């Protein structure tokens, strides 16, 4: 109804604190995940002290009315969030204890440049302004902030989940705001991967490669065309669930590179063809016999550059 | 509106109950489920006490307002419940009945490792935290617990539903709180994924494998590699729905277990046609008659070792 | 405000009835479908019962509040029903008349058997609770129930929408309850499947089976698969829409005799090449003008015999 | 709070008007279209008038509540439209101006017998119920009606937008209510269905018929059914758009026909490889050359008496 | 609750500023886009003005009650806005300072005629309704137009965000209305188009072509109608994610000319191979040699022609 009036001229401090319940539903294309945790408020309000012994309690309760109550909102959310009010008790010096669970959708840009192996931060930001009698700013209670044993993400491994204690304090449409950092750190669960895309890519790569051992024109082009196909089904499914993204990924790097070997060894077969038909099946023998060491050689060498230069 | 007063220092303790109505939309990827259900409470209150004769009635009835009613959450929620009240009703020693309509989407982890022949265990958790002057404690009534006779799940057969009568007493947020557990056990209808995945899988495999009574190149490179297309076109519409798992599950061992089983066939048919090329046939004579016998036997022995490796 | 108090021991009878308006949305994976109806109740109450002579009106309207109104639920529906009431009239002997508008989304099981010839019939469930006070049935008035020339559905014909006379009474909780029955019957429009699924499907087979007047084994190898690839897409795009089953329906039995017929295809292509190898050239010719007659014939046969099992 | 009472029996008269802004999201398969309008509705009530000159204004302006407002209901929507409303002004004779803004989701049937040409016509309706002490008419205000200049459908254009004038009295529950239709014309944008569609199809055809120049049966099995393989990835590809009908169309037959051409050119290749390796060059070298000419001349007839049948 | 006293004749200007925080979920089928920004507004009222020595006071601070606020709505929204007002102040003069924060679903047109290397402009509209006793205008205040750093957008640039300082002053429904533009700029990024679509179909088409160094017409067939079905999937793969508009678009040029340069890919290789047959040698090779070169400059030709039409 009223904020608390200062003393001379100070600020008024609210410890804030957070506790994951449940996460859940990170949408890597739409850069979003949901939530639902505790919010915890903590502030100092002298009009609200009393005895203890003339009143016989040492704890009262209020409503959310006939109570002053400061205006936390979230920065990136899509919408204002779900609450109710859990709980509010009102110490005999003044002290405030308020509680609320909430649910909120909340946006958060993604990394992919080490897509299969890559790790992601989540921000969530807590913002309040300044009333035109009062300056308010925001703090850490570090004994409030944590997450439930149970909390999974589909997908990914839950490391950490801390808040930077310093806020940072800025004006905007001429008043003094604070705001309050949450950091949560995940780690993608990239087993399933190997065996799934990884291998088969591979087989399909080698049974390309086998037509180097014969000598009929038909198979050759038959092998070829019918595993870039293979291929091209492979990098449908793979690329329908990877975002596209401004810069250069690892995944289409390595896509990329197995088109232009698909390339090649087309090349490679029509040369031998044409040099044979012509009467010079010794330069043709030579040719072959050389990509058969050459084709193998040069893919793990521009494999182990990709990977120095992706995660060096 | 205020807690029941105790008598001189004992706990609140409510009795609770869900019966089942309707439960539906399963989503394997999501690990959700909605439901549809009562609730019953009951608990004791000598301030609402009343003479009979006095009176003339048996049973009052109030309003939810003007009333204590303790406050009940669902932890493994998306959202709240939505939430209607049926009827209350007073006894006249105090005790008072409380029945309620809602319906909520609950998250609960599954296990996939025997995915076609796998049975689950759903999690349903009540939570009651204690206010600032009273103990509150949950226990189950076990002839308010049950479910319909027209429950169903599309694609599941469900068994039973029963609740843990011993509660979890622990603290949080200074505070302490108490927690129900009510399980449901279903399993998976696999009859129709037989004829519509296993057989035509293994139909195309030995369409595939008749390639050792040929000697003509070309028609082996075109049953090989098209048998592989088609494999790997059931192996997208079956990855479809399956989620990513950190572990291996039994569909991925056989899909990668028919892979290297392609991957040695084309090898095979190579071999034999460099060594027919060669001009000896003898060899290549031998190594397909061994080859005739040598698949399926090894396909029988790696199918029996993984059925014992991951159901026993 | 109160449940009207009876004379001696007499139930309270409200008499029911639903107009459709606009039913729409039948997902049959989901086994689901919306509606939009009117709900008419009509009961009794001497306590509202006026002179007409006296006040001067035939008809006495009042609000949704200030009246009692017995609460009326669905059984089978996801949500609770979104309604808005329309108008309340009160006769002068008492009887009380109640209208509204609602709209609401129903779960009913379906039966896919004879898949693209079948029919279905979905139920409304409507109940009561009986108060501490009064014990309330329900009844059926046939006077107001049926629906708008105009109500459509997409992909279905419209038969009849009746209801059961004869309530259901049980007990439930510890209280009375009375449950009606409302049926609505359905037929699938079929015409469209034919061109667009079935006669493709014969056209493709019988290019299959041009095989047999041919000695070539590259081409036979390459009709067959190829042919078998088509029948691959074909029955993944029809899977897409039918739902699983834990039973057999004649989709399924068709499209398994289909995967049938293609395999002992390829093992009597593969038997003549190899038997025309070992210089033997007239058993192979007398296998192949036997199969010409005996696959079409033998087709037939099997088709008839699962039409007359699965509609006999 | 209560209808006007009428001079001896006249009904009540309203006027009304929509005006549109925007119309969206018109779903093929669904049947469905959204829409955001002004609703305008004009009356007349004596006891609300004034003089002017007494008063010191001409217009007075009411809230929402504490005056009579009809009730006015669309039949043809999933649910209750969303509105706000905008302004109420009373002339000082009685007659009243009402003016509200909202938005809604429409149900209507499609006609798809000439798919990519087709025009429709959607429609909008307006009821009202008759109170028990007054009746209630629907007028329409030709100068409240029409759309915006910004108005945009995606993929139709918007050509005209009427009401008829003559409303639609009739009985429903015991009660007189009155009607009106609004109807929209609209056609379909075919332009990008020829480059994207049309033309592609015709190529697949042509290089399929290619196959009347060649002796090869290898190659020419090769064409065909790989062409065929790519029909039936087109066919597909338009199907996953077009919903079922229970007639037939102009696309669905084109189709069939395609299938059917497809059928007799592979019928005519092995016929021709059968006469000529019986040693009967001639009578292959005459059914060639015949067919090189049947086939176009016999597609264009069939397609001109397509048109023909669906167009006129 | 009164309106501004209008002193003499004019108008009442009201000073916008919208100062946009999120955007996300920009919808290519549908033209819509979700935003969450603030809004400030500005005006005059002589009554609320207040001695400040008389009060010892610098600045109130009004509830959105007991106090009149212009009612300002945005024209293409599909749903109203879900605002929260932050602050409301009184200067010692009438001036009163507004703040509320908003999100919003936004409609506005998208063109796709130059899709991978398009630029967009997104469009908001605020309007004001004059009332029967006062008029009111809109002004534009520079100072509160801004826009985050934090903004992002899922594959865009966000260029410049301004406002046009001219209203457009319109009559509508008997009322004098007037409205605000506010532009925001962008640009697609098109950096990952080019090695996922633009590098891998060059590769195929020149797999097709080298079908020019040869004679064999089973090879030839095989690679050209090979490498024609796997365009067609990488159509597919390309049109997984472009929206479904009724355009002539470049994408839809470039896929058309490779149709029409696969079908006279086929018309050559039957030309070649139907004149070799006869005992024309010469002409086959001269054909031959003269297509390895005429193909590849008619298609940079035609690809410079149309890049310089729809870029021109
Ligand atoms: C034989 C071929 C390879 C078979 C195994 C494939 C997987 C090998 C790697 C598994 C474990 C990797 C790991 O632990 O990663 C952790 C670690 C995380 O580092 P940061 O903390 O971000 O620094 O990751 C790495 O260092 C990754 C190093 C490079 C891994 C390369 C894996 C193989 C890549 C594909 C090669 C073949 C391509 C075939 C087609 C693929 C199409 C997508
Ligand atoms: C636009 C650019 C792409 C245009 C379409 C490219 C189609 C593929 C070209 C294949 C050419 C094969 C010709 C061939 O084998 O020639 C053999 C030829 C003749 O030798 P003699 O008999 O001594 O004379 O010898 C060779 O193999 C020479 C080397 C040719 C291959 C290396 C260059 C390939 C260039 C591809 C460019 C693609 C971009
Ligand atoms: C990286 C590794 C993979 C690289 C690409 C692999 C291509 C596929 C391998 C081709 C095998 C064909 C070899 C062949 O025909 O050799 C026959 C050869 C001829 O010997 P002589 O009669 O003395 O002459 O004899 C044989 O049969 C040898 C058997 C070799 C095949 C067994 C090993 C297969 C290799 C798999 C690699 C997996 C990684
Ligand atoms: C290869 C040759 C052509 C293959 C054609 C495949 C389709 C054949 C399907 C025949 C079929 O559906 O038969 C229906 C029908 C059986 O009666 P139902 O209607 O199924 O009985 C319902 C009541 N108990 O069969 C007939 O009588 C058809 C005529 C058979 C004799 C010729
Ligand atoms: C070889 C050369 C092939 C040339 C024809 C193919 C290119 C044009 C095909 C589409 C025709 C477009 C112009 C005609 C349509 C038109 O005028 O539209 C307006 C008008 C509005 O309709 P109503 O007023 O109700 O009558 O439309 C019509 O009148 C349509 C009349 C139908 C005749 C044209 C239909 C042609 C389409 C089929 C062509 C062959 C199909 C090939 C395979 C297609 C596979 C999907
Ligand atoms: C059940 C219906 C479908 C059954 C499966 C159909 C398989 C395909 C049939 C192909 C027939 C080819 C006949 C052939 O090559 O021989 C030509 C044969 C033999 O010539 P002579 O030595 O003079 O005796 O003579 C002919 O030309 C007969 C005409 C056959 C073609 C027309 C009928 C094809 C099938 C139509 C029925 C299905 C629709
Ligand atoms: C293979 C050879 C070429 C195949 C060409 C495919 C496309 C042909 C389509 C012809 C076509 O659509 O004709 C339309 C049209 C029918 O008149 P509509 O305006 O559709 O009907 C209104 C009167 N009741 O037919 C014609 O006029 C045919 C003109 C073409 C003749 C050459
Ligand atoms: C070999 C080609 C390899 C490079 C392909 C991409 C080249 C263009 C990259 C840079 C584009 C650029 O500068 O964009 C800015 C600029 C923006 O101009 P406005 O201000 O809107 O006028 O873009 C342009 O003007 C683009 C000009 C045309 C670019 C054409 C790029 C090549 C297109 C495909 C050609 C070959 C087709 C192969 C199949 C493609 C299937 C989709
Ligand atoms: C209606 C249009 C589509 C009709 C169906 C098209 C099927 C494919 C056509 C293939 C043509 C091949 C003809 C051929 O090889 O003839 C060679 C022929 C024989 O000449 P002489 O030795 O004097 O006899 O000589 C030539 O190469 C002449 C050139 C003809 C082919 C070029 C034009 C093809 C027309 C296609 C139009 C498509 C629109
Ligand atoms: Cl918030
Ligand atoms: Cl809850
Ligand atoms: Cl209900
Ligand atoms: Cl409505
Ligand atoms: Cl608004």
């Amino acid at each position: 109804v009223s904020p608390p009036p200062p003393i001379a001229d100070e600020p008024l401090t609210v410890n804030t604190g957070i506790y994951l319940i449940e996460c859940y539903s990170l949408d890597d294309k739409a850069e979003t995940f949901k939530v639902n945790a505790f919010l915890s408020l903590s502030w100092k309000d002298r009009r609200l002290a009393f005895d203890p012994v003339r009143s016989g309690v040492r704890v009262k309760t209020y409503e959310p009315e006939a109570i002053w109550i400061p205006e936390i909102r979230f920065v990136n959310v899509e919408n204002a969030r779900d609450a109710d009010v859990v709980d509010i008790s009102v110490s005999p010096d003044g002290t405030v204890q308020y509680l609320e669970r909430f649910s909120a959708r909340v946006l958060s840009p993604l990394d992919f440049r080490r897509y299969p192996f890559d790790s992601q931060t989540l921000h969530i930001y807590l913002i309040v302004r300044s009333v035109d009698t009062r300056n308010i700013v925001l703090a850490v209670d570090l004994e409030k902030v944590g997450k439930n044993d149970d909390v999974f993400l589909t997908g990914w491994d839950i490391e950490s989940f801390t808040a930077v204690v310093k806020p940072a304090n800025f004006a905007l449409e001429d008043r003094l705001e604070s705001k309050l950092d949450y950091q949560l750190r995940i780690s993608r669960q990239y087993f399933s991967y190997i065996p799934n895309i990884i291998l088969p890519m591979l087989f399909i790569l080698f049974i390309s490669w086998t037509a180097f051992w014969s000598t009929s024109y038909e198979a050759n082009v038959t092998l070829v065309v019918s595993t870039l196909i293979a291929h091209i089904a492979f990098n449908i499914l793979v690329e329908t669930n990877l975002p596209k993204t401004p810069y250069m990924t690892y995944t289409g790097a390595i896509i990329f590179m197995i088109y232009l070997f698909y390339f090649v060894a087309v090349i490679e077969v029509t040369v031998q063809h044409y040099l044979k038909v012509e009467s010079q099946p010794a330069r043709a023998a030579s040719i072959t016999r050389a990509s058969r060491i050459a084709f193998p050689v040069v893919f793990l060498l521009a494999n182990i550059i990709l990977a120095f230069l992706f995660f060096g």
